[PDB]
């Protein structure tokens, strides 16, 4: 019965978590609008199955220490800073996050700051509110005709190239593992060549590749936007070229340093600059995104608890496994002794139950076994007890 | 010979109005980079056939009084507001303009404007170079899945339609003359209802409005755009309602008083409001704009010059004729003075010369009569001669 | 009152058209389901104002003759050779068709036999009819990435171009008046430079350009298809350039010399031939294109009845004027007898009238004068019957 | 060394195949144009490692007998109906097919075959070739605001939707596992609903649906494409409704007995029905899916013989297991014999080699498990010669 789960959400988790939750039989649901303490936390996450958390809320092993249940973590966020993720990894926890959530907002992003930057907007409307008027075409100029180079041609990339397209600009991207057109849309044959050829350079870089020489090597009159990774840019360097006026702007949302919290001073060399976006990491950070957050963590969590898929764990070996309609599904998690595998096979054959198919996955902490074998009741029951005391054994449960 | 008709180009016109010039056989141009003074300037035009200008030149009574040889102003931009229109029309002077150059560069800030408004961008910037750190979905929306309305539905109404479809919106339309449906963008029944049932709405009047009333049928949230007319909505009204938190943000280009050049200061009660984007009247103004200009702006000067077409003038009968490869064109531009049109028929009966088409259109101040006929040679020279000497006649000329 | 003007409406032309004629206050409707004999005629068209007809129905000087109050006669088709134009002109009557209603039918069709023809369908249908099977990829293609040259870009030539487009064709043109690309439309610098590079060649010519020579001048394996002008191919050499198997197939939906009816044979020495689609002159023939046909005539009719427009008409010079809100509209046709003119405009003086502005369009059988003026009630009837009466004249008649 | 791996290539295969595994390193293929003989198929297969196929090889159980080193078959097509699918399974050899080559190549001809059956154009066309003449708009119709209804949203399905949509159709889709809008495509509720509102019905069913009563649910005057299953449709059911007249027309490719070979007699109750298009299943067969076939399915094969992967196998238990860049990798195909594993393990162990990741999968004639491990040089060769040895051990091979 999965109403015995507890489910826990904390910090205002989109209410298409909740729904999900409940429209797949998880229907033992908490859910607050706000962070815990240190000591509500304990108490709260001490009986708690599933726990979903958002930016605030702090995981690390003492937490864990105290959790005797929880076997997943969601992290409601694209980042999983929040979280000690080997501390829940040796304890047999996964914890999964929203990778693809905000492709969306960050595309529509970049194309609305194409258009500012190119048309130097933002300088413009800040002149107007001090009663200044910039009233000329100089250095203005229409996207549609422009080449926009894209780096990294991800999710993201082609997204943002699909939106650019559509409003007219040329596109050509550079990506280390790929050198397919698509439609209009052309590889470069090298980082250099995009951009020296490119009006605007936008990274998408997937989870310094920007430096004084790379941004040399852009045209005079050329825009960067950096909506991806917070250490490609060199921003002292880029600082650098916007004053002498050889790029004419930039758009930023990722920093090497950002403030702890919204009540902390931000400091970056590029402020004060003439037409520099400046965003505080809100790339990802839409209404819809939530949304589409709730969603896809709890569609994780749902498959993780049910049949044991750990395919988009940040922190845990990867597996995947087809379910099968009859037997029994078991996984099992455990430190990488040698010969573990041995006496979990000997379990099974001690208990005449046949193993039907099975994935194994182990990185430099834990092994995680999944397997679908043909026991049923009190046999399976009784493997999953003996499994559980092999030494070495961080945790195992049946599955549906 | 074209060769011999005087053009002049002044304030920096785009060369592609040189190359036009040139291309279409009027090799006598003299570009100027700069303004003339008063005194330059009737020097300059005392031999002038045919002018362009933009922004500064000022074009008076007095100084067509010394220009004894001019036929046509081109406006190289959208405003005309540096001519004197009825002076120019009362000596036969057609003034052009280009109005359709600028659609691309108002359509395409409109979408970037959506953007940094659903996502509140502006603010975050401002609040970032001072040091501050708004990291925060709420409030902060994608554009995909949002309904926008457009106010007039011409030219730019439906590539800013266009645009916003191609990025996911929802675009409805409320337009006096129009409730086609195009494709998926679909009419509203009234200016009301798209009001009420818009996310974002935006202003295309073609050359108040929005009252304060129909700021509050906007849904609590909404956004308003204005890159069309400056005196189509009540600012003092719309400062209000931003500041009740009704409207979520407005980006406005236009305003009810503008500064008389770039250097007096810009007034507006929107000044210091959050989420308002604030732009110097520069919705057409890109390099692309410009160049646009001087070629739709010269065509029109070719045309008039070559073959007597109006259309298109901005205080001038519109006159259209197919020419003939054959005979003689004439146009003449008169006081309306009852009986003129017989004076005209009968010069041209008295010199055995038929007119095989012909199109009069009049306004309160001037008649312009364009007319295909069969004379030719010297024939043809005295015909003009003669309509030149009858009273009220303002001038004539033969065509090619 | 427009409920007095008689329109009878023939050969079951579309409700489409009633219901226009009706909207517009021509509520006097006589329509059949039928076309009429020579008698029949005569008697309907007596007192008819307006006629609409379609194929059947063969309006000649002897039923012009009966015709005693007729203006004008609306083709409810493309073509208009069921009429004597020449008989109706010299009667002062415009003939208006239906020119760009067929339009989406001959692009759909062309876009629909490229696939056919470069996959050889229709002979593989032909062949399982009979029981045989050729079931084979040789010669078999598919139209994403192949080139279509367009003979002709214009209303019909750009559309097929941009439904080829959205089916991964690259689109070429060749068009004696445009060198303009168009997105990803490029110009040929030739036809022959077209016919060389393309996989398909659809001819689009505006109401033999296709000879041999041109033929073996396209790529082997290549489709041509005339969906067009039934005079511009060889059709004895394209069967010559298919038996050869130069071209691997074509679709023609016009021939040199087409059945009087379709009570009688068809004949062409395409008969009998391998990938060869012959169509019987349907590319316009669809229920949407003669709803569409029913809607543009009536709007030609509506608009010459009401304000004399002629735009569009097939035999008769082409006057479009402005309507005004006050005064009085005439229009008078006469024989271009020297000196009309001035009669005209004396005509107008004696009765102190004055004329705002006129359109005056001849060819080589009549002059089409119309013109705006100031009179009013019984001042206007007086210069109508007057105008009337000026030697030449074919007929005059008061205009809303 | 890959150049010792003998790939025998049958029957003109695209050279699409020949460079992809010249590429890989795969150097030592023999690449004939022809089907070989039951005595020749012996001899040339008798060495071979890697066989590829297309339709007329026979690939029985009595070939594989001599097939000393197979390892893998490749069946250079859509179907596999030429190879004893169980046969070669119980003998470890997996075989991969092209699923989704054919994609573009079925789309198209249905967007292409729902224009000619809305517009007649076959039977004109046979009328035409007759010497028929039948110019007529009725019944003869534009896809352009037609709805089609798609049976099937899979590959081929949404590819189908996505070209329809271009053509101006409303597409709606019923599937059994989807439910979610794509733009404006959306699912119906039902199959019925779907049958009682489109104008055109094509069926994308992934690998009788349609019968009397179905047929009957259409609206009188739709169509009705099968491009997918051949059993999908009653077709004596489909001939009556078309001889009734309640459906317009239809296109099969598709039928419930096909024949033998392009030298034998095809029949079918629609021979001789009107607007008929009949296909000798040639959905799928264009060069360009041919060279697409060449290069998807030796991608299969050189993934398979490199590092064991199965996905995609047609006969045999699909696995896939990321590689690393150290240590062995091993694959093992077996009887399922209850207690395998364990002397699988164990022989792991009693050589001191620790497997790092593996993935078993089965069905009902054989396991296969692929793993990676530890073992280097000399103690993985000992490990593969002990685990050949196992009893019910149908094959074993060191991988990349």
């Amino acid at each position: 019965s999965r109403d015995r789960i507890n489910v826990l959400l904390l910090e205002g988790i989109s209410q298409t978590a909740v729904e999900y939750f409940k429209s797949s039989g998880y229907t033992n649901v908490t859910h607050l609008p706000k962070a815990l303490d240190k000591a509500d936390l304990i108490k709260a996450i001490s009986s708690a199955h599933i726990i979903g958390i958002r930016s605030r809320t702090q995981l690390t092993e003492e937490i864990f220490a105290a959790a005797n249940r929880l076997i997943a973590v969601g992290c409601f966020s694209v980042g999983t800073n929040q979280v000690e993720l080997k501390a829940a990894r040796k304890r047999g926890i996964p914890v999964f996050n929203a990778p693809f959530s905000n492709t969306r907002s960050v595309a529509e992003l970049v194309i609305g700051e194409i258009i500012m930057l190119m048309r130097r907007i933002f300088p413009r409307s800040v002149s107007a509110h001090a009663g200044g008027w910039e009233k000329t075409a100089i250095g203005s100029r229409e996207v549609r005709g422009k080449t926009l180079g894209i780096v990294g041609y991800g999710n993201i990339g082609s997204q943002v190239g699909n939106l650019a397209e559509s409003l007219g600009m040329t596109v050509r991207y550079y990506d280390t593992s790929d050198k397919l057109q698509y439609g209009n849309v052309k590889p470069a044959a090298s980082l250099d060549e995009l951009l020296k050829t490119s009006d605007v350079v936008s990274l998408h870089v997937p989870s310094k590749l920007i430096t004084e020489a790379k941004l040399r090597k852009m045209k005079k009159g050329a825009f960067l936007i950096n909506n991806a990774r917070g250490s490609d840019v060199d921003l002292e360097a880029l600082a650098k070229v916007l004053q002498e006026g050889h790029l004419a702007g930039a758009a930023i949302d990722v920093f090497p340093v950002e403030p702890a919290s919204n009540g902390e001073r931000f400091s970056t060399p590029l402020q004060g600059l003439e037409n520099v976006i400046l965003t505080p990491h809100i790339g990802g950070s839409t209404e819809e995104a939530q949304e589409r957050i709730g969603t896809e963590v709890t569609r994780k969590l749902v498959e993780y608890s049910d049949v044991g898929s750990t395919v988009g764990a940040v922190n845990f070996p990867q597996v995947q496994l087809p379910p099968r309609p009859t037997g029994t599904r078991f996984m099992h998690v455990h430190e990488n002794r040698p010969g573990i595998l041995n006496s979990l096979m000997n379990v099974f054959s001690h208990h005449h139950i046949n193993i039907a198919s099975q994935f194994l996955q182990t990185d430099g902490e834990v092994g995680y076994l999944v397997m679908e074998a043909d026991g049923v009741g009190e046999a399976s029951d009784a493997v999953l007890q003996e499994i559980r005391e092999i030494p070495g054994t961080i945790r195992a449960r049946l599955l549906y």
